[PDB]
């Protein structure tokens, strides 16, 4: 089919790491095109409603996004774009970078790039934070594994409750009713904001899972990263209204963004 890849056209080079579906490796596509393979485990992923869905994922092509190149069904692989730099979160963390607010500032530019077009594609990411963005050889930063979050069957990370769920990225009525939207792809965004700016922090550091929920549920807020300046924490900000309604678009956030990164 035109989403299936031929696994025998793959060569497997390096392992890159572990996650929700087991590990990923690095290889080559018919002797010359980077690829990473998702090498999904058994047990995992609702299969089936992942490879009727990949039929849409393939053809969410922005250069921003980690493109999907294919699949194989016949373990099953997911073939990505490779990423040299490997993921946004340990790229924040390795203080060598030394990075410049104008560099921070792009990585931002470049995340509300992917996802203003997912939203002008009524597709939500459901689960955007740093470890789903990679980084690529000239250091852009891309948004990976948008909408995969449906199709993980670990109980741990779809419950609200569960030790996996993305709690520190989750807006109020998400935390309390279960209630998904742009909105809430809005509200994780102004997160991932506060992690490029914070080089890697954990939102929330001092608080467990339950006592960050009981935070933002009285009110609360991340605060100010010592490298934001005043602009760029009150366009994070935006993003934690309680109102899920008076949240910015990703269209008008990238137009604050852009409007910043005329100042440095
Ligand atoms: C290990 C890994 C590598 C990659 C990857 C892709 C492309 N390029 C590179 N490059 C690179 C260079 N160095 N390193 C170390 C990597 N890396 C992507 C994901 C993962 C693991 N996460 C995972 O699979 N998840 C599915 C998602 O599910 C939730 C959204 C529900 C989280």
């Amino acid at each position: 089919g035109s989403w299936e890849i031929d696994p025998k056209d793959l060569t497997f080079l390096k392992e890159l790491g572990t996650g929700q579906f087991g590990v990923v490796k690095y290889g080559k596509w018919r002797g010359q095109y980077d690829v990473a393979i998702k090498m999904i485990k058994e047990g995992s992923m609702s299969e089936d409603e992942f490879i009727e869905e990949a039929k849409v994922m393939m053809n969410l092509s922005h250069e921003k996004l980690v493109q999907l190149y294919g699949v194989c069904t016949k373990p099953i692989f997911i073939i990505t774009e490779y990423m040299a730099n490997g993921c946004l979160l340990n790229y924040l963390r390795e203080m060598r970078h030394r990075f410049q607010t104008q560099q921070l500032l792009e990585m931002c530019k470049d995340v509300c790039e992917a996802m203003e077009y997912l939203e002008s594609k009524q597709f939500l990411h459901r689960d955007l934070a740093a470890r789903n963005c990679l980084v690529n050889d000239q250091g852009v930063v891309k948004v990976s594994d948008f909408g995969l979050s449906r199709y993980v069957l670990d109980d741990e990370y779809t419950s609200s409750v569960g030790s996996k769920f993305p709690v520190r990225w989750s807006p109020p009525e998400v935390l309390m009713y279960s209630k998904f939207s742009s909105k809430s792809d809005i509200w994780a965004f102004g997160v991932l904001m506060w992690e490029i700016y914070s080089l890697g922090k954990m939102p929330y550091e001092r608080f467990t899972n339950s006592e960050t929920a009981e935070h933002i549920a009285q009110g609360l807020r991340l605060y100010r990263p010592h490298l934001a300046s005043e602009k760029v924490y009150t366009i994070m900000y935006s993003c934690w209204h309680e109102k899920a309604d008076e949240r910015p678009t990703f269209k008008i956030l990238l137009s604050n963004i852009l409007d910043v990164m005329d100042e440095e």
